[PDB]
């Protein structure tokens, strides 16, 4: 809640996974918020703790919890490369085309990070690979940019 809220924020960016247990257990609220607004979910998603977030999840944890920004567990799990936590996230109901205040959805931050595997996930559940953000960019064009070209080449199919 109030006093275990702080307590668990804190046990999911530092992967202490089971005192994350223990404090859901003893009631801990699964959607504590910290000052940025932030919940466990999101912090456990951009740090890649996959048993953390696997165990919030299991709790209720508001999969698409959006900061006053737009951003949501799953654009920081792509945004950082977790592939497992995306898949979780997706087959618990994550948003696949959830737009930041940028208008970028995880796929451009999935091209960015250039992961072919949560590409082809975040296709998989329904992504458009034709989005642009509000800066006219596609996936395409942010792999480009970031030269990963590997992943521009396949994109570029998609076209
Ligand atoms: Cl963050
Ligand atoms: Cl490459």
């Amino acid at each position: 809640g109030s006093d275990l809220g702080k307590k668990l924020l804190e046990a999911a960016r530092a992967g202490q996974d089971d005192e994350v247990r223990i404090l859901m257990a003893n009631g801990a609220d699964v959607n504590a918020s910290d000052k940025a607004g932030l919940t466990p979910l999101r912090l456990a998603a951009r740090t890649g703790h996959l048993e953390i977030v696997e165990v919030l999840l299991k709790y209720g944890a508001d999969v698409n919890a959006t900061d006053i920004y737009g951003r949501t567990p799953l654009h920081l799990a792509a945004g950082y490369g977790h592939l497992e936590i995306v898949e979780v996230l997706l087959k618990h109901g994550a948003d696949v085309n959830a737009n930041d205040q940028l208008g970028d959805t995880p796929l451009h931050l999935a091209a960015h990070w250039g992961h072919l595997e949560i590409v082809e996930v975040l296709l998989k559940y329904g992504a458009d690979v034709n989005a642009q953000d509000k800066f006219g960019k596609t996936a395409f064009d942010i792999s480009i940019d970031n030269g990963n070209e590997d992943l521009a080449e396949i994109l570029q199919k998609l076209n």
